[PDB]
């Protein structure tokens, strides 16, 4: 416990203990947990001044202090009860108690100028509430890289707090960091998913596809060295004991780090960064160079006369062989996209190796699985690029509601939003970058989405796509067509009521407004073209910009429009 407050330092390691006890204790309130935090603190001071404390001598501790929490049995019946079993169940019996989805209330982000004064007055109390806050409704999420952000967010306050317009500073990095932050609590659900869901091979794959393009320049013992290591720290990440799940990406990190040379250049700025921030730094680093001429996978798994002996030898390794020459070759395809490719790969081999003469029945197939997210990535970026963020959010959310409009309104806005944001953040990398960008965004939202519709179950057509595989899960729901069978929502002048709010309401309010209406009006209307949606979107636009008094007859003039308009 020493150990590790010198390596973290007292600030992280405050914060780190305060992100643990809220994400174990998420029903005692700040101040409850800033009063363990000190105590914590204090007594770590203790073992870091001394160590000859007999207290001294982490998950022990950890649990100690957690069973020091009183409103434990008011609050928390299930998860005091652990406090009676001994420390190899105790520590296990806490993990079991923190609440995935916890249904706390939404974090109202109060307004800009607001936020900047907390910050000002008393900063770490501000911040360490609003952790402790987020580290409660996320209590999975791994304690330092919420610490990551909480250091983000302190600098998005920091630099914004003095700016210009603040609102034009922060909420647009406020915005960057709740997305890049729901996207990395989505990133740990979808990667601990991936174990339970689809196995531990099948994590192993990704794993192998994510480390081979990361690490090209490593070799494939070096790439399965680091695909199992990185799936044991997730199996631990999984698990919630967030100590040994540290520990073993901390042992990874400072493995990696000790075999660079091995493994990629691009690590020197994470090897040299701290222990707190060598696992996100090694997480995040850039994909090196592919090595100078290396040879196209024909020779190797195609054309080579040990192809079938090679796979049947160690199908796992070889598939992983494949896998890694591919990844390694392709840091521009996505993850899922290679493991589309090993899959095919395994299924070709299966049935080549048993035909006669598996050289002739063993690349070609692969073009089309290839052309697909690509030819994805290029539609869509071509839409994003002539509509912009909004209005390509928009043709999403046409394309979504068409397609399965049994889903929710405001998940079809927000699921078509935040797929936009990944069309935003994702078009704007290079064609290389592209698709693996979108996929890490793209199976966040769509994860999102299948949690959401966990639990509030609506189409068939999702949950199939959501049942099927890791690497099918994308596939079926760009395959998802226009629901012939959707029969259309009664006409529902509710939503269609457009109040006064839209025009003095902010562009964000005042999109998810529109795009709720243009939901549950290709909800009323799912049998209405593009250009009968431009129609009464330019009739919209014409009728807002125009626009107390108007919005009541103004509009019921469009709506009767739309009614007729499109059948
Ligand atoms: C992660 C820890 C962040 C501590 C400071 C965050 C203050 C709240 C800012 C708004 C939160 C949000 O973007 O929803
Ligand atoms: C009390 C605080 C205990 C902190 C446990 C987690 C330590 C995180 C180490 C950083 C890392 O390797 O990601
Ligand atoms: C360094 C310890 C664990 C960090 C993961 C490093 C592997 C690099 C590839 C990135 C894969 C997603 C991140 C992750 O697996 O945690
Ligand atoms: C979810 C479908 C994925 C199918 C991918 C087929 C290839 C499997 C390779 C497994 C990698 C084994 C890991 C290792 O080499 O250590
Ligand atoms: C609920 C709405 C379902 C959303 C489907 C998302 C499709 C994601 C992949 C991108 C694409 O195929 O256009
Ligand atoms: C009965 C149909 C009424 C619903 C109309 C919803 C249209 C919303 C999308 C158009 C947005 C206007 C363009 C803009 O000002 O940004």
């Amino acid at each position: 416990v020493a150990h590790r407050f010198k390596d973290l330092g007292e600030e992280n390691f405050k914060a780190l203990v305060l992100i643990a006890f809220a994400q174990y204790l998420q029903q005692c309130p700040f101040e409850d947990h800033v009063k363990l935090v000190n105590e914590v603190t204090e007594f770590a001071k203790t073992c870091v001044a001394d160590e000859s404390a007999e207290n001294c001598d982490l998950h022990t501790l950890f649990g100690d202090k957690l069973c020091t929490v009183a409103t434990l049995r008011e609050t928390y019946g299930e998860m005091a009860d652990c406090c009676a079993k001994q420390e190899p169940e105790r520590n296990e019996c806490f993990l079991q108690h923190k609440d995935d989805n916890p249904n706390l209330p939404r974090l109202v982000r109060p307004e800009v100028d607001v936020m900047c004064t907390a910050f000002h007055d008393n900063e770490e109390t501000f911040l360490k509430k609003y952790l402790y806050e987020i580290a409660r409704r996320h209590p999975y999420f791994y304690a330092p890289e919420l610490l990551f952000f909480a250091k983000r967010y302190k600098a998005a306050f920091t630099e914004c707090c003095q700016a210009a317009d603040k609102a034009a500073c922060l909420l647009p990095k406020l915005d960057e960091l709740r997305d890049e932050g729901k996207a990395s609590s989505a990133k740990q659900r979808l990667k601990c998913a991936s174990l339970q869901k689809f196995g531990e091979r099948a994590f192993k794959a990704w794993a192998v596809a994510r480390l081979s393009q990361r690490f090209p320049k490593a070799e494939f013992a070096e790439v399965s060295k680091l695909v199992t290591d990185l799936t044991k720290v997730h199996t631990e990440c999984c698990h919630g004991d967030l100590l040994e799940c540290a520990d073993d990406r901390a042992d990874l990190a400072k493995y990696i780090c000790e075999n660079q040379d091995s493994i990629s250049s691009k690590l020197k700025e994470c090897c040299e960064k701290p222990l707190l921030e060598k696992s996100h730094c090694i997480a995040e680093v850039e994909n090196d160079e592919m090595p100078a001429d290396l040879p196209s996978l024909a020779a190797d798994f195609v054309e080579s006369k040990d192809v079938c002996k090679n796979y049947a030898e160690a199908k796992d390794v070889f598939l992983g062989m494949f896998l890694y020459e591919y990844a390694r070759r392709h840091p521009d395809y996505s993850v899922v996209l290679l493991l589309r490719l090993a899959k095919t790969y395994e299924t070709t081999l299966e049935k080549c190796c048993a035909a006669a003469d598996p050289h002739e029945c063993y690349f070609d197939e692969f073009k089309p699985l290839v052309e697909e997210p690509q030819n994805l990535i290029k539609q869509n970026c071509e839409l994003f690029e002539q509509l912009g963020e909004y209005k390509f959010q928009n043709a999403l959310l046409v394309r979504y509601t068409k397609k399965v409009p049994q889903v929710s309104t405001p998940t079809l806005v927000e699921v078509s939003r935040n797929l936009g944001k990944v069309g935003s953040k994702c078009c704007k990398h290079p064609e290389a970058k592209r698709m693996p960008c979108a996929e890490d965004y793209l199976s966040v939202v769509l994860n999102q989405l299948c949690v959401l519709h966990e639990k509030t179950p609506v189409s068939d057509r999702v949950t199939k796509c959501c049942t099927e595989s890791l690497v099918n899960r994308r596939p079926c729901f760009s395959a998802l067509e226009v629901d012939e069978t959707y029969v259309p929502k009664e006409f529902n002048a509710e939503t269609f009521t457009f109040h006064a709010d839209i025009c003095t309401l902010s562009e964000k309010e005042r999109q998810i407004k529109k795009q709720t209406a243009l939901v549950e009006l290709v909800k009323h209307k799912p049998k209405a073209t593009k250009e009968q949606l431009k129609a009464v979107m330019d009739d919209f636009a014409a009728f807002v910009e125009k626009c107390e008094t108007c919005f009541a007859e103004e509009g019921k003039k469009l709506v009767a429009a739309s009614q007729a308009a499109l059948g």
